[PDB]
């Protein structure tokens, strides 16, 4: 995957402001209009203009305050894009276009369509803005992704044959980036598919809407003594967290008892791997001296 | 920074006719601390846990069978696999009492443990353990806590001004294929300074969510019924597992929007171009040319 822009540099004077764009392909015809959005810049579209700017003018603007376009004293709220891409369009005298759009760039380019129909000939799409009614109707993509490695196909494809738990879980969800070093200590164990029973076996029964019944059954019972327990207790949660989302952590201090909480900070999943000083130190503080 | 060698000397010990690999290091005579790793990891996931508690406790951190360096005998691998070979790792170091530091599936098996050993346990440090999760529509929650933090007073400009969270965090991480330094180093330029990451802050708290910010909610509501009755041509580009739209999502639309073509790009979390961009830039080619409107008479 290319890593140059190799596209000359265009600029419109827009609202007492100069926006950049990318403008290539030919003269005559429908151009494709490309809009970016959060963080991006027409360089996320780098890679795919080259396969349009054969056939068709492709115009790919910095929005303002991003990419190289300027960086006036604005709110940047959503109504400041829309004027000044709309005051880009019509600086171009563009007529009828093409949309590829993305993100905040979908919120923009939506909006201009839905108020000049006519003048819009296609809509290219993806990962776009939508009204989510409910803060529970928030997409989880782990959803979807978690139930998939819980199969036996599917999963077991994922897992085993590709590795997905070493070379994607597992760096994935570090905040901070694991070197190739420690990728391949954690590399070592599995490097033959199969070795890589144990890695589908663990989320194949992880305890979850009642299923597996065999695990939700002794889990429940570990937490219920854990409930009862006057056992020393102590809990490292980060934000924002995999297993225990930390309405969960905070659910815990109120129904565990003898319980201690540190919070570590950033952290998903191997919380180890993000704050290893705070976690090791703090447990032999919580420790008894001899 | 954070350190990548295991300067750990190997140990192992014979458990149910297989050999389990382990550190132990620390002052003997005590109740030691028993760190327990689950999946994919190893003991090498306590390796700089461990100097902090070994100048005054012992610490055992074992290999769950059929990882790390431990044996990698025929079984199922299904839980009580693992309780059976960990039970008897615990009885063939001649443990009696104990602290347990756990972890994921080694929190399922050292509280299973400690449940069944009450009296030997003298405390439990845990992190990321497993407990009943109550049903999928609930869990998992991280998307959801990023977002609402992006738009939480103070916390959300911490993250995304302060530490440039949708630069270093958000854009990488939601990319499959790694971006390289090059790449990166583009994305960063024009966000070098904080105060220029404003545009940044205010894009997720426009996002319209609950009816909020009532204006954005009342233009998005507008646009999506309109592209629900316009015979625009579309095209939706969508991967797996996707971050906005997930596959499910996308197969919904699938079925409720006119006129609209569905391309399936593979993997793919939020930035889609930066995965498979030569089939969206190919297939946008393979599809500009119907869009032509014959001149009309």
């Amino acid at each position: 995957i290319g890593t140059g822009f190799p596209f000359d540099p265009h600029y419109v004077e827009v609202l007492g402001s100069r926006m950049h764009y990318v403008d290539v392909g030919p003269r005559d015809g429908t151009p494709v209009l490309f809009l970016h959005g959060n963080p991006t810049s027409s360089y996320l579209w780098r890679n795919i203009i080259p396969h349009v700017a054969p056939s068709h003018r492709c115009i790919a603007p910095d929005l303002i305050g991003m990419g190289k376009s300027d960086k006036p004293d604005l709110d940047y709220r959503f109504d400041d894009h829309v004027r000044y891409l709309d005051a880009f369009i019509e600086a171009l005298g563009l007529e009828e276009v093409v949309l590829v759009i993305h993100d905040w760039g979908s919120a923009l380019g939506f909006h201009w369509a839905k108020r000049n129909p006519e003048r819009v000939k296609g809509i290219a799409f993806m990962e776009f803005i939508r009204p989510i009614p409910t803060w529970d109707e928030w997409p989880e993509f782990a959803r979807e992704l978690f139930q998939a490695f819980r199969t036996p196909d599917v999963g077991r494809e994922l897992i085993i044959d590709q590795n997905a738990f070493i070379e994607g879980i597992l760096p994935k969800f570090v905040v901070r980036p694991l070197t190739e070093v420690e990728m391949d200590h954690y590399r070592e164990p599995f490097l033959k598919p199969v070795w890589r029973e144990p890695l589908w076996r663990f989320p194949n029964e992880l305890p979850i809407a009642g299923e597996p019944a065999n695990i939700w059954a002794l889990v429940e019972a570990y937490m219920n003594w854990l409930h009862q327990s006057p056992v020393p207790k102590l809990l490292f949660w980060g934000t924002p967290g995999v297993l225990i989302p930390p309405a969960e952590a905070a659910r815990l201090a109120e129904s565990l008892p003898n319980l201690k909480t540190v919070f570590i900070g950033p952290g998903l999943h191997y919380l180890q791997e993000d704050n290893p000083d705070l976690i090791g130190s703090e447990i032999a503080r919580w420790l008894p001296a001899l």
